[PDB]
């Protein structure tokens, strides 16, 4: 599924998303749109490491889900990485907020680095009702 953006804030809001471990709903928006574009579907193998990126949060498989094709990997979301292909995201959201209960916080996915981190994200929420 391709969310469009007001429908995913709302989405997220209603999951716990807005301020979870300190995290605004823009911040979370704007990781969604630089990771995936929005899709759950989303996803990108690693040939470097042979791992691979899923769904809407685009999350590794070396140490988020399982895939049972990531060498030496681990699953602390416990999840199988086909869970973070849902329309529903549900599972997606709570392996994203298992991800930031670590040190690094939102600062795990280095597409928010690049393109969230101060910048100015309130565009991602505006008129959206969150």
């Amino acid at each position: 599924k391709v969310f469009e953006r007001c429908e995913l804030a709302r989405t997220l809001k209603r999951l716990g998303m807005d301020g979870y471990r300190g995290i605004s709903l823009a911040n979370w928006m704007c990781l969604a749109k630089w990771e995936s574009g929005y899709n759950t579907r989303a996803t990108n193998y690693n040939a470097g490491d042979r791992s691979t990126d899923y769904g809407i949060f685009q999350i590794n498989s070396r140490y988020w889900c399982n895939d049972g094709k990531t060498p030496g990997a681990v699953n602390a979301c416990h999840l199988s990485c086909s869970a973070l292909l849902q329309d529903n995201i549900a599972d997606a959201v709570a392996c994203a907020k298992r991800v930031v209960r670590d040190p690094q916080g939102i600062r795990a996915w280095n597409a928010w680095r690049n393109r969230c981190q101060n910048r100015d994200v309130r565009q991602y929420v505006q008129g959206c009702g969150v």
